[PDB]
């Protein structure tokens, strides 16, 4: 397993229609190939598959709580604050996103747009139409249906077992984080301009945390898991300066990204777009869930009770865990047990 994907580079996968039909089996397959070591993987669906016939009929969809992303900082180190804005429609959002004030700058190569993002992060705070309860999948679509993946997570939270829509514009950001309870996530870009991602391998996540704590000493003092506030922006130049391994990938319309337990990621939208996401689990997640370091400083943070998971999937350790003496050590290289059928017996 420490043999497979030794560089922990982001892998891209092109399932056949037949493989694509079985969601959890395909996740086990990509873990059999080492995809989880990166923390992020791209899955390009078969060209004939579409979750919806068209996106011409959603201009009246409501975005109840858009947020305006205020950013403060310099020299690759920033804090993002969310300002709640008034309810709006998709139509109204698209209008703003494509206006002269907020639209994507002219550029040639990706590297130029990336430079502009990091130069212009603190100016012209954009509006992100984030965390909208809903789905854009037609009700007949049974493949990779983010509204009903039917993983073991269903034994249990909005956006967490439920689908959320995210309407982006240029320069809207997602800060460095892992998922709630160190879950997996899935993200489909339904339409529009790209989304760019950065990732750090799970095996290096503790290294990122230590660097972050040193860069943001005040936030670290007041919370054990301050990165879960989703307010900390760190440029790739700053990671490179302190030897944190990372990778980058651009997700285009019609592509999925999978994030893996304890996979730190961040990134930004290129322009007007719409993405759908939720969390999911495999059997390997349960150990992550049990060991996830949670935000100590806010009430109403997502906290899942692991009890139901430990009783069912780990009966031999239940009494030991319930007493606080389960000291299992996670190996980030190991694929989930479901991957067995794709590995030498
Ligand atoms: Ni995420
Ligand atoms: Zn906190």
């Amino acid at each position: 397993s420490e043999t497979l994907n030794p560089s922990a580079r982001i892998m891209t996968f092109y399932p056949t229609m037949e493989e694509f039909r079985n969601f959890s089996r395909y996740i086990a397959y990509i873990e059999s190939q080492g995809a989880h070591r990166a923390g992020l993987a791209k899955v390009v669906p078969p060209k004939e598959w579409k979750p919806r016939a068209s996106y011409d009929d959603i201009d009246d969809l409501v975005i109840p709580a858009p947020i305006q992303q205020l950013v403060t900082g310099q020299s690759g180190l920033f804090t993002q604050y969310n300002i709640q804005k008034k309810t709006m429609s998709v139509r109204e959002f698209r209008k703003i996103a494509n206006s002269d004030k907020y639209c994507t700058p002219r550029y040639s190569e990706f590297e130029e747009l990336e430079r502009k993002y990091w130069k212009n992060l603190t100016f012209n705070p954009p509006i992100y139409g984030a965390d909208v309860n809903g789905t854009l999948y037609e009700k007949h679509v049974d493949e990779w249906n983010i509204g009903r993946l039917r993983t073991i997570l269903d034994l249990v939270i909005e956006g967490v077992n439920t689908p959320y829509l995210y309407f982006g514009m240029w320069k809207t950001s997602f800060a460095w984080h892992t998922e709630d309870m160190d879950l997996y996530s899935i993200n489909y870009l339904h339409f529009g301009e790209p989304k760019s991602w950065y990732s750090v391998p799970p095996e290096h996540g503790k290294r990122l945390e230590r660097l972050a704590k040193g860069f943001f000493p005040g936030s670290a003092q007041s919370c054990e898991a301050f990165l879960r506030h989703k307010m900390t922006l760190i440029s790739p130049l700053m990671l490179k300066k302190y030897g944190i391994p990372f990778d980058k990938v651009t997700q285009e319309a019609g592509e999925f990204m999978i994030t893996f337990p304890y996979g730190y990621h961040a990134g930004f939208n290129h322009g007007f777009n719409c993405a759908e996401s939720t969390n999911f689990a495999t059997r390997r997640w349960i150990e992550y869930g049990k060991q996830a370091v949670l935000c100590s400083c806010r009430k109403d943070m997502v906290k899942i009770s692991m009890d139901v998971f430990v009783r069912k999937f780990q009966p031999e350790r239940y009494k030991l865990w319930k007493a606080g003496k389960d000291n299992t050590v996670i190996d980030h290289t190991l694929p989930t047990p479901e991957a067995a059928e794709f590995l030498k017996e």
